[PDB]
């Protein structure tokens, strides 16, 4: 049951769709804020109670701004009525050879159905 | 330039295609753990990169499922790609697979991979 | 405030004593994984941080041999402080294990640990 | 094979002593960043590895700070040394700062660095 909308804390939204064949499609969140989103998952999970592995993509440009970014989350879906996704990011931006060393931030995230 | 075939320090193979839009998508053959044949991406990149000589962000998706096998696993690799004499993609990869609430804090591995159109 | 007993989401004790120029010292229990009693660390902190709200740097090792066991391995600790009614500190980590140069590409564990006082 | 003068792809330099009791005690400098002279670091690493041909994990920490400038900041090394005629260490790091708890979210950077005797 990963289809539909999900929440973090911080006040971001997004709306995915998962197809039989593994994929995600959806947007990221006024029309200002909004990113296209895809992704893949594990459609056919283990029944020992194991959560459902997936990630998903966003690249921060859309008709209206262009950060020059683009972030990267993986982490696992795990059911029940505390349903939650629990994943760690990755975010880099383009730069110059030189300061390369410092072009990617890591951090994590959970988000909910409420 | 971003379009093409591209191998990486361990011999995998990431064969891609650049959108006008700004989408990903292609087919990834790894070199090495529990995998077999060929498998689904799929990603996004910015199509309007600044000029001053920065990279071109970039990152793609791959579930490990496929009509072979399936490891129960996901890899996202988030990157730059840089154009010149010698065109390349550096990159960073989590890789997380599905376990227990329990074994969670060891469901994720970090890496760096390096993809060049010349095999190695 | 740093020095003194701290826990984590998991368990895990992490008692400590800050020095007065960045010093880090102490032990650590972990709740899970390869491991058993006690085993030390070392480390460093930010000794004059600034005065507009914003937390206090640190980091801080362990390698996880000790005289009952040893994983050949080591994992390290990298965040921030923050004092206040909770205090607490929020930290990432990377675990790594020795390996032969083919399985190096997964070597490295990465995750994350809060700590607080109670 | 650790205790000595290493060097990194960027221009960096740092000084090690490995103790016979799994300690890291010596001195950084960088080339590149908000810091010039000299840095405290201190780690620990696996004093009886094995001989399977696996590498010797370690890891280390430098607060960047010092007698001249503040970052409020500090970086952690984990990785692990590799025997041999081109004998070297192979790290990730994480870089954390001192921020407000609306940056959170952006306080920690992530990177590789590789270390030899050149
Ligand atoms: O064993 C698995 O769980 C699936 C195979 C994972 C292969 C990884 S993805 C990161 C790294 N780069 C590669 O080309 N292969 C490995
Ligand atoms: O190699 C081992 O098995 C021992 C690793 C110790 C368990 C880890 S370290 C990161 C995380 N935080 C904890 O308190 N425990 C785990
Ligand atoms: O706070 C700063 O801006 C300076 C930190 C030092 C720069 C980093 S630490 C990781 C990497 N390895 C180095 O030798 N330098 C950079």
């Amino acid at each position: 049951g990963i289809t539909g909308t999900w929440y973090n804390q911080l006040g971001s939204t997004f709306i995915v769709t998962a197809g039989a064949d593994g994929a995600l499609t959806g947007t990221y969140e006024n029309a200002e804020s909004r990113y296209v989103l895809t992704g893949r998952y594990d459609s056919a999970p283990a029944t020992d109670g194991s959560g459902t592995a997936l990630g998903w993509t966003v690249a921060w440009k859309n008709n209206y701004r262009n950060a020059h970014s683009a972030t990267t989350w993986s982490g696992q879906y795990v059911g029940g009525a505390e349903a939650r996704i629990n994943t760690q990011f990755l975010l880099t931006s383009g730069t110059t050879e030189a300061n390369a060393w410092k072009s990617t931030l890591v951090g994590h995230d959970t988000f909910t159905k409420v």
